[PDB]
């Protein structure tokens, strides 16, 4: 993947059954390399049998997002609104006031979301404790990856709501996921169970010190204040921009039924078609470890996510441990390389 593109995956059922080695093969056609893919499921397959059940269930803190700004640079601004119910949710999301535009190409849709980002501030279910696969499913159970991210838990007990647990997010047209990487620069998955689509941008991560460096620029006091501002997860970017200073990205949008996998220190950003529901959680290969080790993270305490590499580092990188606790480990991350575990491929 020399272009550093979005790649699309089919596998089959055989090849399903066993995550962490799908994402070490598709890391071996070069996917990480743009931050960012898509993998469609077998048909056969379907984490739930069926989302009636669900109108009553919770959401604890739906938030209403206020988007300031101009010319494709947006600060977004989180307002908690009383909690809610699914069925209250779409009957809102639903509404005259919040529903999707008419259109005809995704273009369009896009351009309108743009233009139309900072008026009428939408509610978004987001950041849902909880899962709605059935108790069953051992297919790419977003409850229960079985990836090596376990050793946090099995270590020391630390749970972390959102990334070595499951979040369920509840969209309606024009919510939006800022510009951001993944807590301690982990990988991602995303599930959208059910809805319209949900849109995505993507820096590569061999590209993504030149996106810091253009928002830094266009936003110094931010920059400021804090090592890696952009955790915050409240500066949005439009793909305009993002061409205008010659940073390369890559756009997919995401069909109710698919995953898309974010891979270590991959930047993206988007937002939903219109009422939707998607689950996602962290996880992580051999690979990510020398990227948490190396993770820039918020220095004013907004953003409190910080794992211990510690446990990682002794059993994966034994013969480094001593120099790393010494800091004189100065290994360089090769982005383009992929985790250890396709040796097999
Ligand atoms: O569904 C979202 O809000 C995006 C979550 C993500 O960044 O994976
Ligand atoms: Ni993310
Ligand atoms: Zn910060």
């Amino acid at each position: 993947n020399p272009s550093a593109r979005i790649m699309t995956f089919y596998p089959t059922m055989e090849e399903f059954r066993n995550f962490s080695r799908y994402i070490a093969y598709i890391e071996s056609q070069g996917a990480h390399r743009a931050g960012l893919a898509k993998v469609v499921p077998p048909k056969e397959w379907k984490p739930r049998a069926s989302y009636d059940d669900i109108d009553d269930l919770v959401i604890p803190a739906p938030i209403q997002q206020l988007v300031t700004g101009q010319s494709g640079l947006f600060t977004q601004y989180n307002i908690q609104k009383k909690a809610m119910t699914v069925r209250e949710f779409r009957k809102i999301a639903n509404s005259d006031k919040y529903c999707t535009p008419r259109y005809s190409e995704f273009e369009e849709l896009e351009r309108k979301y743009w233009k139309n980002l900072t008026f009428n501030p939408p509610i978004y279910g987001a950041d849902v404790n909880g899962t709605l696969y059935e108790k069953h499913v051992d297919e790419w159970n977003i409850g229960r990856l079985r990836t090596i991210l376990d050793l946090v838990e099995k270590e020391s007990g630390i749970t972390i709501e959102g990334v070595n647990t499951p979040y369920l997010y509840f969209g309606m047209w024009k919510t939006s996921f800022a510009w951001h990487t993944e807590d301690m620069d982990l990988y991602s998955i995303n599930y959208l169970h059910f809805g319209e689509p949900k849109s995505w941008y993507s820096v590569p991560p061999e590209h993504g010190k030149r996106l810091e460096r253009l928002a830094k620029g266009f936003f110094p006091g931010s920059a400021q204040s804090c090592e890696a501002f952009l955790r915050h997860k409240m500066t949005l970017i439009s793909p305009l921009m993002l061409k205008k200073y010659g940073i390369p990205f890559d756009k997919v949008t995401q069909e109710a039924g698919e995953f898309m996998i974010t891979f270590p220190y991959g930047y993206h950003a988007g937002f939903n078609h219109g009422f939707n529901c998607a689950e996602s959680t962290n996880f992580a290969t051999r690979r990510w470890i020398e990227y948490g080790k190396q993770a820039v993270l918020c220095s004013c305490r907004k953003d409190m996510v910080k794992i211990s590499m510690d446990v990682f580092v002794r059993k994966f990188q034994p013969e480094r441990y001593k120099l790393w606790k010494a800091g004189k480990d100065n290994t360089v991350i090769d982005h383009t390389l992929p985790t250890p575990e396709a040796a097999e491929f």
